[PDB]
């Protein structure tokens, strides 16, 4: 009765569903737990990105950057009674809510108007290789609302926050509830060193009350493992310069709520500190459990569904894309894989996603843009590696007062032939600058291609066309320098 | 034998690049001449050139300042509140911090001269006595006192350009962009004459710093502002500038300017229309500065205003070269720098080098800005038999909530449809100058439209839209616009 059933109406799910029903005119059903965003299940039609991810995150980080603009405007002659300045968290949450709601509604119309595309509200799970059930709860004993027999199944359930099993974890929230907070915490602890932790630390820092403090803690020695160490070091200094406390090598042991409703957090070290809110942004896990993957023999490996490079699992009827495969957890990668799967299945030529050289950003204040390898893995994979590093205070920040805002640009090459293996940026607009650079690496550009291009002046991005001489090299993993 | 290896007239973007490279890479003794040590009246430009003193660097600081009017207004849609009745822009503070920023670069070029052996700076007006002697005199007047007589084996002409004032009655009541950088306080009614980037950028600056019942008017004698840019970006930018309070008078042409008794200027246009302003700024074009050089003493040819050069920047006279704005090729600082470095390699180095002037990316810092690289469709469709135009315009979600819902982002890619090669990319919207730099490297790489849409986007940005354009909106076959049925 159906050709494709997609469990999950998110970035990858909705893309594959549309791409199939429209381009190959095959009939598909998609399942999701909610129509509109918000509690109880948070994610809804549209997926994590639309509901509790990229889109609301970006509105909130933009709102948080206005603390920067409003302070820095003074260096250019804008005066106002700065004592009347107030950040109003619920005006931001209200506009965010409306913006997300309109995208949920939009997706509903898309089903109501595209023939051959049917949405089913509920929880999908595998009854067998060819039958998917839409039950009414995550529990596999709830009333089967619909039973769908299909010629193909795509799993696109995404991921979900991972909460540690520590005493008092019920007094903690994840990023999901952080999108619905009624008012901004006075003392908030954000646990984790990845992009979600770093981004929410910037958001809370801007909308915090008069005597507020944001603390970020990470169990390792520097935030953002997996990123370039110069960028990690420099972003730490700029985040602490903007009033965020960063506690590294610290990890919560227990959380117990005090009389006030505040939380006392005891760290593994014995340190004890009180906060009004504790957000765990420790990690995200593929959500496989409710799919009942054992009922069709779909194999999972490290928490996520095992798929081959064409997103097929081990049961030929079923495929999986997006976060549930645990490859690169980014919306554009899920959308890319979804189009590549519908082409390999219902099209003529098999397409597979290239997962290397994907550009991405961290929307911290200041932001990061990055594409390619970091020198630590580059020197492991190549015999001689050149590192070109440039760091400068942009002139607007000499004038704005924010003299600590160093822009960092770093290019890494295979020095034997000049191929750019990675470009890493910290500074304003770095997410916008890295997109063109992602196209360059996909075209296998060499460093001579960068410095033979004429620069757009005055911009930060022209620095990338002005890096001609390496700062140091890695020869067989050893750092070396020209004398 | 005789003394300098190179004398450079003009210590600006190209002159200082050429001078530096020859003295350090090639160990040549180089003399560089310019008329002032630090920016400002009377000669405006000085050590560093036009970009540093009265060009790129001061105007980007003033446009960043103007942009805060946007930020301060738009902050309210995200919940920021303050007593908006206390808000004022203090022009004098903006000029004071711009002056310090430019002064500090003037001071470091000076230090650079003190620190480099074989690089000498001479303060004065340079001109040719013959093809191997350069005079440094006290003023532009060819008969003023010779302050230095410099014998040389090679001469580089890097004198830049200057505002072109039209000969209309009353022009002496108008200023150019040079004086606009030193105005004591902001004009209440200002007219900027011209439809090019300098007129449009300053319109945005004046609009943000105008007083209480201030009005900025831009007039252009042709049909639409920014002739030479992409037509959608021209239409759209006119819409967005108008939406922010700038009045644009297209197809209006000034006949005369006269000074009213109170000090205001009265402008009568050729259509009989007449208006009063407190300041009238001419920004109708810039011309090569060749007059004072006394080029006829060496026999250097001039063609359509500028010094005639070949692709390697050699004039018709051996051992005399010219780069930058005086050659009237592409009047942009990075182009002048590139030419300078190619020229010193050709002359003192072993391998001849020339600048590629095609596919140069550039920006207009209007509010909102423009980023552009390559061909606009009207010239591409005349050079190529089939051209595909991909067009995408959308309101960034940020502006759907900030209140400025008129701030449409426009991304346009035009290709040679026979092989998919991207011929031009044109962008209007926030951060478009920063986005276009990476695209400039792609055009130099001869990227195809498939290489753009096969790149995974960075989400959420405006730039990822350039990776989402798979289908042409329309086409140009032998110059006529056609569409798929
Ligand atoms: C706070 C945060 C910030 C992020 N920011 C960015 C960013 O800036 N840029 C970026 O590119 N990525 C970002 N991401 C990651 C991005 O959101 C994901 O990579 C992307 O959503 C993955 O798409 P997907 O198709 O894999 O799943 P999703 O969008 O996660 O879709 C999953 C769908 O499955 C549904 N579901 C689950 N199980 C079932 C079931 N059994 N039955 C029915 N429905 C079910 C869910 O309800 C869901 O809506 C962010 C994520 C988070 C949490
Ligand atoms: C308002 C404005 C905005 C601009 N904005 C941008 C921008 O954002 N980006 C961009 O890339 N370009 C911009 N430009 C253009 C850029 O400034 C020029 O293209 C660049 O300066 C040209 O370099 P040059 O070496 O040709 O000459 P210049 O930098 O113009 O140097 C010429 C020097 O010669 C001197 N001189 C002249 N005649 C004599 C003589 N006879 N003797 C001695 N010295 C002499 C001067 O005093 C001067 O300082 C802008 C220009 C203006 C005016």
């Amino acid at each position: 009765i159906f050709d494709l059933v997609v469990i999950g109406a998110g970035s990858g799910g909705l893309e594959a569903a549309w791409n199939a029903a429209t381009l190959y005119k095959k009939r598909v059903a998609v399942i999701d737990v909610q129509m509109v965003h918000g509690p109880p299940f948070f994610s809804a039609l549209g997926g994590t990105c639309v509901n509790v991810g990229c889109v609301p995150k970006k509105l909130m980080v933009t709102g948080a950057q206005y603390m920067e603009h409003l302070r820095e405007s003074a260096g250019f002659g804008w005066e106002f009674d700065r004592t009347t300045l107030r950040a109003e968290w619920k005006n931001l949450i209200a506009v965010k809510d409306e913006a997300v709601l309109n995208i949920n509604k939009s997706y509903d119309e898309m089903f109501r108007d595209t023939e051959g595309l049917e949405f089913f509200l509920g929880w999908g799970s595998l009854e067998s290789k060819n039958v998917v059930n839409v039950r009414e709860s995550a529990d596999p004993a709830s009333a089967v609302k619909e039973r769908l027999e299909t010629e193909h199944i795509l799993l696109a359930s995404g991921s979900w926050p991972h909460m540690p099993n520590i005493p008092g974890i019920e007094h903690c929230i994840s990023s999901n509830e952080a999108f619905y907070l009624p008012e901004p915490p006075r003392r908030v602890l954000t646990v984790g060193g990845g992009f979600i932790s770093v981004e929410f630390a910037g958001i809370f820092n801007a909308y915090k009350p008069k005597d507020g403090q944001v603390t970020l803690c990470y169990r390792g020695e520097m935030i953002l493992r997996g990123f370039d160490h110069t960028l990690r070091e420099e972003l730490t200094k700029q985040l602490t310069a903007n009033g965020i406390q960063i506690l590294t090598k610290e990890n919560p042991a227990k959380v117990e709520l005090n009389a006030d409703g505040s939380k006392s957090v005891t760290f593994e070290s014995g340190k004890k500190m009180d906060f009004d809110l504790v957000m765990m942004a420790i990690g995200r896990s593929p959500r496989t459990k409710d799919l009942q993957l054992q009922n069709a023999g779909v194999m999972i490996k490290n928490g996520g569904v095992q798929v081959d490079e064409y997103s097929r699992t081990n049961v030929s009827n079923i495929y999986a894309i997006g976060d549930v495969t645990n490859r690169v957890m980014l919306t554009p990668v899920a959308i890319n894989e979804a189009a590549a799967l519908v082409d390999t299945v219902f099209g003529t030529t098999p397409r597979k996603t290239d997962h290397t050289r994907v550009a991405s950003a961290v929307f911290s204040i200041p932001p990061i843009g990055t594409c390619g390898l970091i020198e630590e893995v580059a020197s492991k994979r190549y015999e001689v590696v050149a590192v070109y590093l440039s760091s400068f205070t942009p002139l607007m920040h000499k004038v704005s007062g924010s003299k600590y805002k160093t822009f960092v640009a770093k290019i890494i090459t295979n020095h034997s032939d000049g191929t750019v293996l990675g470009v890493h940026l910290l500074g304003d607009n770095a997410p916008e600058i890295i997109q063109g650079i992602g196209i360059c690496l996909k075209l296998n550009a060499k460093i001579s291609d960068f410095y033979n291009t004429i620069g757009v002046h005055p911009t930060s991005a022209e620095e990338l066309c002005s890096m001609r001489t390496p700062s140091y090299y890695y020869v067989k993993g050893e750092k070396m320098e020209k004398p």
